[PDB]
Order: structure tokens, then C-alpha cells, then sequence
């Protein structure tokens, strides 16, 4: 008979596709076996990579020794995760971090220089030519300065924009205006031009981008949402975008993915949609770095990229 | 009486608010009389700002000293003003060149990213995930490699984009692979993902983007074109999208401006038209280059940023 593979995986993720490419990458490797949760020898597996996975892991998998988010977050895991004793580590990449870069400036582009007022006035063949905006005279801010938010705050501070960030602990980042702390909000919003939102999903964060927040911005501001749809509150988004309190949002996530083809979001001339796109690890890069943790723990030494639990 | 301003200056532009704007940017300055054409002392200005003048301009205002170019390009400038000895001067201004760039970049990852797709889907409410593409794996070619062109390239390939650059004369630019001549254009067409015209409008570059070009480059490019309208054969433009040997393009600037509204473009599913609005010097940085070199020549001085007319 063929001996099993020292190393056996459970590769839980909520996109069926991304989990297919992750058990891919990882069957790259010889000597490694990748399991879907179905495959009752997943009951079995000693590691795992997930990416929402089922809130029940744990007992269906009760060997685990080493668990991986498939990203860089980690608020899409669930609860009995934080409460157990098995290590926890990320993903941690320098292509996927560029890649929220990307989005973010794409997004605050299109309200800049109003590529998003081109395109609807392309609908009805109408020329108009709007006043320019120079990078310096259009405020971002950044809200969650961790290992993503901090990075792209830098990066549009070093191609000219007028930058703030705000995050809950302090931060130093040289060229952006740094804020700290709820009641530091007001302050932060007060001057924006564009709110870009890359905050982790907390029981605190629930709901921050709704009429509360929104009444603090000066009229006519755009929204960017990279965080989590639970973000949000629909209602107060579409109500200040009929008033004008926002001109203007991007939005890649929501609670419900696929985004329902019924959602009013679809729908306003001053939303876009986007299919939870902003950035995401590659498949081998993830494979890469889970075979690299599983090595080091194997080999007694200290994880790389661990998640502290109580943060 | 009033003794007239020393200076008087007549503003030549097509688009009659620029024209509007650098006149009140100019009699912002005490002692200075800004004029259009339709005065009848415009006949007498010693001075001339100038966005697509009459081609009769040095016939209707024959006492002219300095001619100045409302922008960083001259290709806008009648024949007649390159066969007079009048000094002609133009505006170089690093918040111009820095919103060329931001226009491209936007061109760029609305392409690479696939906000197109998502766009187009969001009509129909259609949620669809593409693969996610690395700077590194977007090959874009900027032909025209001078003040604007070389910066654009330079700043893309600083973002990690892989760049090819094209040019008439010999440039050398660091992290651009750097191609020269006709003969070399194969070579630079054959690997592009993307292509961005920067190319003044001469009689060798009228028609350059047309099918022999299109046909050199790999199914599926996409095209950017800051240049002029002429630059374009659009029959072509509309063969290469209806083939797929385009899949997109982003057009800012056309051989008639407005865009007429009938003009089959418009109504391209993959066609972005933008309002000639890449970028704009601003009326004051325009008033005062042209001011200190009025005054510089008032003074017997070397003017600044004079164009070579024999280029």
C-alpha cells in the first residue's frame, strides 16, 4: 500500500474555487494531502486553512495542531477559534496588501478626477468637463491603520493626496494626520473628501458606517468600503446618498455574497459594486507559507505570522 | 485718463471658460490688461496665451513679442506661429504632468482589475470574480517618452508595474525597458497587456492608431489614448473591439471636441469616453509662467521653457 502523506490538511473556505486552488497549491507539494470538510478523513486532518470556515471546525476536525487563516484578517473566523488553545497564524504577503493598494486608489481616482461622473454622463452621451482636483486638495482618510490600512495610507501620502487616518490604538505614519479613539472621530471626519474604510469586523466596529458617521463628514463626501459588509448599515448609505451627505460609494463587501441581484445597492446611479475583488492571497503563496509553519512546528521552532487571540 | 498697463495680453483659446479663467488669472496681477480676440485692441497686445489659437492669430495681432503655450504641449499651435521669429514659450508645471499620471494610472486599473467587468455586470446586477492580476504581470507601454510621457512611465514602474516605454529619439529611463524607432515598434507592441499614447500629433504619428498597430499587439490589449483625436483611425478602433484584438479602450481626446453625440463611441460597451479632462495646467500657474517671462524679456533676460521650434 502507499503510506498517507505526512502531512494532511482540511481546507476549509466559504468560495469553493478559492478552496479548490488552495487544495491545488498544496498538492503541489509531494507528501502532502489536501482534504475538503466532505471527505471523512478531513475529520483526521492535523492542520487546516480556512477562510470562513464552518463555525464547527473544531469538532469536525478535533486533531488540529496548527490552524491558518487564508488572508491576512482574521475577523471571519469564528469564536471557538479565539477560545481554543490550537496556534493560529496568517498570511501575511506583499502582493496582497499592493493589491487593496490598488483598489483604494482606483477608488478614490474615480471620485477625484470624476471618471465616475464621465461614466454616467457616457449613459446619455453628455460632454462636461468638471474642475480639476489636485492630489493635494483631496482629503482621504483612512480608518484601521494595521498592517493594510497603514500601508496604503503611506503609499497615497507619497503620491500627494492630503491624508488622515484614524485608528483605535496609536499610530505614528510619517505625512498622514494621525487620529486616535472614538472621541477623536468627529475631528477625523470633519475635513474628508473620501472615507476609505479598512477597519477589522469587532462588536464595536458593527454598524460604524451609518448616519451617526456619515452626519460628521462634510457634505458631498465618497465612501470606499474594504472592510466588512457588516460595516454597514444599507438604510443610512442610501439615505445619504439622496441627500448628498455622500456623493458617492465603492463598495466590495456585504453581508450576503453574491450580493442578492434584488439589493438596492445594484441600483444607485452613485454605487459601485464590487465582487469582494479588492485583493486576495494567491493560492501558492498561502500554500507556501501553511507547509512553511507546518515544517517549523514539526521541527519544534516558533511560528512565523502567529495571531495573538486577545487583540 | 488711465495710462494703460504696461502689459497686454490676448488669450487664444478654444474653450472659452479656460479662456475666461486665464484672463482673470491674469488681471489678478496689478498693471495688466488680459483681452480675447474679438477686442479690437487685441490687434495691439505684445502678448499672446494660446489653447488651439486662430491659425490667423499673428495676422489679427501683428506687434506680438512672446507667444505662449497654454500647456506643456505645442502640437495645438498653428504652422504659421513654428515659421515666425516670434519667441514662443510654454508652461511646465509638475501638478500638470502629475494629474497626466493619475489619469493613466485610473486607466490602467480600471483595466488590470477589471473594474470594466464589474461595471458592465453591475447592470445587470451579475456578481462575478475574476482572477486577480499582479502589477508585475501587467505589461504597459507608453509610447511617447518626453516630459509627460517619461514621468508616467518612471511612476508606473516605481508602482511595480512592468513597463516598456517607445520613443522617436534615444531615452534611457531606469525600470523601463526602453525601445526606439519603427523598426523597434513590433518588439515593444508584442507583449503589452495595455498601450498609452503620449505622442505629440505630427504628420508621421496622424493615423498611428489604426489597424497595423493594433494588429501588433497581443489579443485582448487595451488602449489608453491621451494624445490627440487625430492620432486615431476610430474604424479601426471599433474593428479591433468588435474582434477582441482590443478589449477595451479609454479615450479622452478627439478629432472633434465636444465628442458629437451621435458619434458611434458613446455607445461602446467597452469604451470609456472622457471630456478631454487627463489634465489641465491650472490659469494661475499658466499667469504667472507667463508673466515672469513677459517681465524676463522686459528685462533683456533668457526666457524660460522656450519651445524649439525645429522639434
Amino acid at each position: 500500500f502507499q503510506s498517507m502523506s505526512d502531512i494532511t490538511i482540511v481546507v476549509d473556505c466559504n468560495d469553493a474555487d478559492f478552496a479548490r486552488d488552495i487544495c491545488a497549491a498544496l498538492q503541489q507539494f509531494p507528501d502532502v494531502t489536501a482534504l475538503l470538510p466532505h471527505h471523512q478523513a478531513a475529520r483526521d486532518a492535523q492542520y487546516a486553512s480556512c477562510w470562513f470556515p464552518d463555525p464547527q471546525l473544531l469538532s469536525r476536525s478535533p486533531g488540529l495542531k496548527l490552524i491558518q487563516a487564508a488572508s491576512a484578517g482574521v475577523d471571519h473566523l469564528p469564536p471557538a477559534l479565539f477560545a481554543s488553545e490550537i496556534p493560529l497564524c496568517r498570511v501575511i504577503d506583499e502582493d496582497f496588501r499592493h493589491g487593496m493598494f490598488e483598489y483604494a486608489l482606483w477608488s478614490v481616482l474615480w471620485f477625484q478626477r470624476h471618471f465616475d461622473r464621465a461614466l454616467a454622463h457616457q449613459r446619455t452621451q453628455t460632454w462636461k468637463l468638471y474642475p480639476q482636483r489636485a492630489a493635494a486638495d483631496f482629503h482621504i482618510g483612512i480608518m484601521g491603520l494595521g498592517e493594510i490600512g497603514g500601508y496604503i495610507a503611506d503609499q497615497l501620502a507619497r503620491l500627494g493626496y492630503r491624508v488622515s487616518g484614524w485608528s483605535r490604538s496609536e499610530k505614528q505614519l510619517a505625512g498622514v494626520t494621525c487620529y486616535r479613539g472614538e472621541e477623536a472621530l468627529d475631528h477625523f471626519l470633519g475635513s474628508l473628501d473620501g472615507l476609505i474604510n479598512l477597519l477589522p469586523l469587532t462588536a464595536q466596529t458593527r454598524g460604524i458606517l451609518a448616519a451617526p458617521l456619515f452626519n460628521r463628514l462634510p457634505a458631498g463626501a465618497v465612501l470606499i468600503n474594504c472592510g466588512r459588509g457588516e460595516h454597514m448599515v444599507n438604510d443610512d448609505v442610501l439615505a445619504a446618498l439622496e441627500s448628498g451627505q455622500l456623493a458617492g460609494a465603492v463598495l466590495d463587501v456585504f453581508p450576503q455574497e453574491p450580493l442578492p441581484a434584488d439589493d438596492p445597492l445594484w441600483r444607485h446611479p452613485q454605487v459601485v459594486i464590487t465582487p469582494h475583488m479588492a485583493s486576495a492571497a494567491p493560492a501558492e503563496v498561502i500554500a507556501r507559507q501553511l507547509l512553511e509553519n507546518i515544517q517549523r512546528q514539526r521541527r519544534g521552532l516558533p511560528l512565523k505570522n502567529l495571531v495573538n487571540k486577545h487583540a
